């Protein structure tokens, strides 16, 4: 009697490349390919587990251009250049930058902490803090190989910075090969998600978030995003296409968003399978175990993610020490493997990219230690996408409906409802009925909405000038 594990690390970025400008305004697509883009698949290589991956199509087209070395990035480009040559404005993005990620563990440098109590910075002064933002950032392969320049701690050179950068790009050279590597040898399966990350249930229906939040308002909807939803999806399977070699036949639905017009567009577009929020299994149905395989209308499998396992890395686990946390993990599996008399199939879903941060040392600790104790329990068999929708014992039930909803709390709020969110809906719908290229999907993911209409944030005026450019854009 096994219980079976099933890891989902999902992985995205909206488009950070401004149109007319062509430049990258915000770093994190580089900052997190060279930490968590290769490295999460990379585990693959040492530990004798199967682990599973959702690259959006957008974060994919973003890697192709950093390995391919178009990808004009502002940030990156003060990083780069000597300190002498620095615009005032560039040092002030830097500290900015700085403080932003200064109480993460991964800039835990003595050095960093110098350089924030300073009132002047001189040449050396910013090349450590060039570098050591470069270094903050630095992934689990290359932090054995650059060890000798990590334990430095400060007085680096602009030789040794461009030394990082160099090694940092061929990390990102070798990210779309790993994910087919790891593919086509078993241990994991890919997936991705409609094309810039949208809410699909939005654009079939707006309607639907009255299911979850009755008293919203909502922007007077005059123009159907139904089409654009459908090309959301073919569009991410041409690029999966392009990059696999098969349509995929499993999909990330962004934020576990689902409706019943959304289930049917997935399975008219031929996904075989998809996972959402144990939130809406249990807004659905009342008698519901989340260790079940799902048939919606026996149309398309579901599953529903184990929210607890999820979050405890998610939110509990980087305050941790790692043996402490993993010892965690294991007794919860313990506690279900004996909770039940069946073969549970247990999904663990999360963003891949944005907790380890948070985590001592990456979480390369706490990912070494779980995924060596993992390999070796002998009741756990963790699984493929693939094996997990295939696998014969496993226990199954038909579901009929389901409420539509996310992953936070279970409804849309925070996308759409408040007077800021709402008003960029509106300037979508009307640049929708002028649109004449496909920036107005760019303009559709979710992201945008997110960061807007929030208490003031650094950077998140980014956010702002990049949908606008995406809307404008698109009626050009
Ligand atoms: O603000 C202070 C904050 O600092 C830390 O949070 C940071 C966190 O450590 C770091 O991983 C990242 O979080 C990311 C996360 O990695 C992504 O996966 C993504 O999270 C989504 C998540 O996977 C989904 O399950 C869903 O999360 C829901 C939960 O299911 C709800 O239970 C509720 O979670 C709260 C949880 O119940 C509490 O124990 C507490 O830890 O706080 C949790 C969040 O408030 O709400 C969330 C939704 O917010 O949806 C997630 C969003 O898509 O995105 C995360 C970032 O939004 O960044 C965190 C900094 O924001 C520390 O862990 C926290 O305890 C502390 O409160
Ligand atoms: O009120 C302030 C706010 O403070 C804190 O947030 C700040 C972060 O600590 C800080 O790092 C910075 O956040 C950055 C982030 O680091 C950067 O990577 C980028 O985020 C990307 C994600 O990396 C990417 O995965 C994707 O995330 C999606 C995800 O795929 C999806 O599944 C789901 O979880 O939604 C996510 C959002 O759509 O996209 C985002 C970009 O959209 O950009 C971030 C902003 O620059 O800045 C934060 C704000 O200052 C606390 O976290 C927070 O709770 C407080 O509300």
């Amino acid at each position: 009697k096994k219980l079976f594990l099933v890891f989902w690390w999902h992985m995205h970025q909206p488009l950070y490349r401004e149109p007319y400008t062509g430049e990258y305004l915000l770093p994190w697509t580089f900052f997190h390919a060279v930490k968590d883009y290769y490295d999460m698949p990379a585990y693959l290589k040492d530990f004798e587990i199967k682990l599973n991956f959702n690259l959006t199509p957008v974060l994919i087209d973003q890697i192709q251009e950093y390995a391919q070395g178009k990808a004009k990035d502002v940030f990156l480009e003060a990083i780069r250049k000597d300190p002498d040559d620095l615009e005032k404005e560039e040092v002030e993005k830097l500290i900015e930058f700085t403080k932003l990620n200064y109480e993460k563990p991964i800039y835990r440098f003595e050095r960093i902490r110098e350089l924030m109590n300073k009132e002047k910075l001189n040449r050396e002064e910013l090349l450590d803090l060039q570098t050591l933002n470069l270094l903050a950032w630095c992934g689990r392969t290359l932090r054995k190989d650059l060890k000798d320049l990590l334990n430095k701690g400060r007085n680096y050179t602009q030789e040794e910075k461009e030394y990082v950068l160099n090694k940092y790009f061929e990390i990102i050279k070798k990210t779309l090969s790993i994910y087919r590597e790891i593919k086509e040898e078993g241990k994991g399966s890919v997936s991705t998600s409609p094309y810039y990350h949208p809410l699909i249930p939005i654009l079939l229906n707006p309607n639907c978030v009255y299911e979850t939040t009755p008293n919203v308002k909502i922007p007077d909807f005059a123009v159907s995003f139904r089409e654009d939803a459908s090309k959301h999806v073919e569009l991410a399977k041409e690029k999966y296409f392009e990059i696999f070699g098969e349509h995929p036949v499993y999909m990330w639905p962004p934020q576990a968003s689902v409706s019943n017009e959304a289930l049917e567009l997935y399975y008219e577009k031929g996904i075989n399978m998809l996972a959402t929020d144990e939130v809406i299994l249990k807004n659905s149905v009342e008698r519901a175990s989340p260790y079940l395989r799902y048939y919606f209308r026996e149309l398309i499998s579901v599953f529903f993610r184990d929210k607890t396992l999820s979050d405890l890395i998610g939110f509990s686990y980087h305050a941790w020490n790692a043996e402490d946390a993993v010892r965690d993990f294991i007794g919860r599996l313990k506690k279900i493997h004996e909770s039940v008399d069946f073969q549970p199939v247990v999904f663990v879903v999360l963003d891949g990219e944005n907790c380890w941060e948070y985590y001592e040392e990456n979480g390369i600790p706490f990912l070494e230690k779980l995924y060596s104790t993992l390999e070796k329990e002998e009741w756990i068999e963790t699984l493929t996408l693939e094996e997990a929708m295939r696998k014969e014992d496993v226990k199954t039930e038909v579901i009929e409906s389901v409420k539509a909803g996310t992953w936070f709390d279970g409804n849309f709020l925070k996308w759409i409802g408040n007077k800021e969110k709402n008003e960029y809906w509106k300037i979508l719908i009307e640049a929708k009925k002028k649109a004449k290229n496909d920036y107005i999907l760019v303009a559709e993911g979710s992201d945008w909405f997110w960061w807007q209409g929030e208490e003031k944030a650094p950077f998140v005026e980014v956010f702002d000038k990049l949908f606008r450019s995406f809307v404008r854009r698109a009626q050009e």
